[PDB]
């Protein structure tokens, strides 16, 4: 290989936005260097893409997904376990300055984890019972892996423009599509919206790990994952950052392990995961 | 730092040389890769392939098709173009691109004002808030798909500003190198045209992303031709007339100059 992979090419990727990206003025306010269309493949074999030049909160990642999985859009239950990633957007001060009045505090409304399990359902609350309303694309998807894994057709979005008004936030890893060769799992993932600073290396630990979920239940090998992404962007208040970070040879990736023998997609804990040789390099 | 057709020629090449045996649908054996992007400059040229000729009316009409939110194959088969051969498909491209989310009958049914129309709200955002990075087209409907004759290839797309400049990145989950691909690259060329000059903005790139990136086994040696034969310089598109209304546009309008493929 003589093209670069891994963190390497993340790096890469920013350094690309530091040197041809484009100053455009961001929703935020603050301005952002900015690329379109970008590239990354992560190797799933035998290692994890867990970025090591500067450390991922690891546990965050693994909590919600598994509050992705249960169909949750309720970020209480993350705050319930100190992960609170979401409290901003669950936040009643939140809330109220964004149209949303009439809902209560932490529900953020059809997000990810209802698109995911119940598609199409017409959605109320955070609290609500959606069982068997929607269409499951989760389960849809390990149903095809098991049943026809040739298939070109095992996609998971989350763009439902219908639904979208009354999600908090538009869904930046809009969707992600699985594909099997060799009894390999592998799973390409498209983010619309790209913070190189904080969210890219969140989602890629977490469509990384989802890869390694499924095809822990379906028996398949992890095959790659790859990050394709839109608008990829670096806030003007992180360049000084993302450049001392940029001077970091990232370390090898560390391992996977699951210790527990699941069987069900929902049946996930965080006591089932095992990650050996996380070690990244020290905070600025 | 490959630029062009040599793009599209080595994801050919790969695939032949790096390619993994993958079965389709149909039953016939692929060769196959898993992710793969390319960029295409669409700055005074169109990305329309040399190397084999593309059925350059049918990009058009088809578009026109898409545009107008219509599900009947009998409106192509009508100007001579039946590349989707009564009439009824389903809920398609064209009723996710203006209609999503609104209730399927049929190809007949009015769905004007019903569902959410992508399409212009895309270009309203361009005029409004061109920095958005949320301008996309999703043509995936897990609730429509089931009763569309065939799901989505191009599942969505995002448009993105930058120095007045139009530039689409579509995902195409199924690529067939061998016919589908081509005619698919000057599908969303041709779009991001339109959307420009509605706009007024210019033409930056098309970035085409692919998924399940293949080639049937019967292609293999009409692709080892192809690519034997050296690539020509890109065509130019110009649109003859200044079309304010995304409706508004016919295959008069359009203009294709320079396009010299082999036979
Ligand atoms: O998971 C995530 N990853 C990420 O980078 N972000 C980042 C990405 C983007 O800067 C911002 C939301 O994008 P827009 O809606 O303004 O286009 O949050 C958010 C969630
Ligand atoms: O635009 C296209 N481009 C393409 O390559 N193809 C090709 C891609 C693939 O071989 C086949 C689609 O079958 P599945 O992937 O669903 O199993 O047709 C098809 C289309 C039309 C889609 Br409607």
């Amino acid at each position: 290989g003589f093209t670069l992979t891994g963190e390497l090419q993340y790096l890469k990727q920013v350094d690309d936005i530091l040197r041809y990206g484009v100053r455009k003025r961001d929703r935020t306010g603050i301005g952002t260097l900015s690329l379109f269309g970008m590239q990354a493949r992560y190797n799933l074999r035998n290692e994890f893409p867990l970025l090591t030049t500067k450390r991922v909160f690891w546990r965050a990642v693994v909590e919600e997904l598994l509050w992705f999985i249960r169909g949750s859009t309720d970020s209480k239950e993350l705050a319930a376990k100190d992960i609170h990633i979401w409290d901003i957007y669950g936040s009643s001060k939140f809330l109220n300055r964004n149209g949303f009045h009439k809902r209560h505090t932490g529900d953020l409304g059809p997000i990810y984890g209802f698109q995911w399990r119940h598609f199409g359902a017409e959605y109320k609350d955070c609290q609500s019972n959606y069982l068997q309303q929607g269409i499951d694309q989760l389960q849809t998807v390990i149903d095809t892996i098991k049943t026809n894994p040739e298939s070109r057709r095992m996609i998971i979005s989350s763009w439902n423009p219908k639904d979208i008004p009354l999600m908090v936030l538009p869904p930046c890893h809009t969707l992600c599509q699985f594909y099997v060769a060799n009894g390999e799992l592998s799973c390409q993932v498209y983010q619309r919206s790209g913070d190189m600073g904080l969210g890219v290396p969140f989602n890629i630990a977490g469509y990384a790990l989802l890869t390694y979920i499924v095809a822990h239940v379906t028996g398949l090998k992890t095959g790659d994952l790859i990050h394709t992404m839109g608008d990829a962007h670096i806030y003007l208040n992180h360049i000084d950052a993302l450049k001392v970070q940029l001077a970091r040879s990232p370390k090898p990736f560390p391992c996977l392990k699951i210790i527990r023998n699941v069987t069900d997609i929902n049946d996930f804990k965080w006591d089932d995961f095992q990650l050996d040789g996380y070690n990244p390099h020290p905070p600025l």
